[PDB]
């Protein structure tokens, strides 16, 4: 989760890229969304 549209509920999802993760989240560089 960010800001000005980086916007996620709990993570816990593994991510490859930003938009790997579901809703308008983003990816962390801990491999899970953001």
């Amino acid at each position: 989760s960010g800001s000005d549209g980086g916007v996620c509920p709990k993570i816990l999802k593994k991510c490859r890229r930003d938009s790997d993760c579901p809703g308008a989240c983003i990816c962390r560089g801990n491999g899970y969304c953001g």
